[PDB]
């Protein structure tokens, strides 16, 4: 029957519906995919951590309702940016293991999108046919706990990623350098400060230069993804993509 097509915003995108790579998409093949933006999803710059758990949660819900009534349709899912970590998540606990509470429908998962994958699998990416150099094939994403082996499933993956496009293109040999690790510290956050899973508990915890030299730069970091989130600036960045192969992907 009609498959279902999840999607999931990037970072500064809390409307399901609003414009945004996956939003858009799915609004050029609406034709032959049923549409479930996920919502519930504050798609926060910081902390981004439970902003992701929130939007897995809510990935996770969707999938099972809209499956189990049509259980012949079979399934997509497209994210961009943070909401490529929410699709990654999903897809690499939740419906990859065996006892993964999506196992069933794996053999039902088709087709799977990100655009600035930060848990991009080390060598696999695809060009979006536009200004921007696909990904090196010695990068990958920032996040230690990223795709593997996407290529010995069933189901396709389009993962579009432009070198400059750092956290979706780190150099496999860069990705303990500090500035790289306190990136990964404010991307998994539960906060500034507070428990065990704060910035300033991380800091400490990854020593190498003083507290203070952390905290200075994880604020740079988080007011630099702030000013992607909520700014007006070009269209023409790195960071963006042209989403018309992933159109044609869709589309089969």
């Amino acid at each position: 029957s009609k498959p279902w097509l999840f999607t999931v915003h990037g970072t500064g995108q809390p409307d399901p519906l609003g414009p945004g790579l996956p939003a858009d998409t799915a609004r050029d093949v609406l034709d032959i995919y049923r549409w479930q933006p996920i919502g519930n999803y504050p798609a926060a710059a910081f902390p981004m951590w439970p902003s992701v758990e929130k939007g897995v949660a809510e990935l996770i819900l969707q999938i099972e309702l809209k499956l189990d009534a049509d259980p012949y349709a079979d399934f997509a899912m497209a994210g961009y940016s943070q909401g490529a970590i929410v699709v990654g998540q999903v897809l690499k606990h939740h419906i990859l293991p065996p006892t993964g509470r999506l196992h069933r429908f794996l053999h039902r998962l088709k087709k799977v999108i990100f655009w600035g994958n930060p848990m991009r699998q080390k060598g696999f990416a695809h060009s979006d046919e536009w200004i921007h150099p696909v990904a090196a094939p010695d990068t990958l994403g920032i996040l230690e706990d990223r795709l593997e082996n996407l290529e010995q499933y069933g189901f396709e993956v389009r993962d579009y990623a432009h070198d400059g496009d750092m956290y979706a293109s780190i150099k496999e040999d860069d990705l303990h350098e500090y500035e790289v690790a306190i990136g990964r510290i404010v991307m998994k956050a539960s906060g500034f400060i507070g428990g065990r899973d704060s910035v300033v508990a991380q800091l400490i915890e990854l020593g190498q230069r003083p507290i203070t030299e952390g905290i200075a730069l994880a604020g740079a970091i988080i007011d630099a993804l702030t000013f992607f989130a909520r700014s007006r600036m070009g269209d023409k960045w790195p960071h963006l993509y042209n989403r018309y192969p992933a159109v044609e992907f869709l589309r089969q």
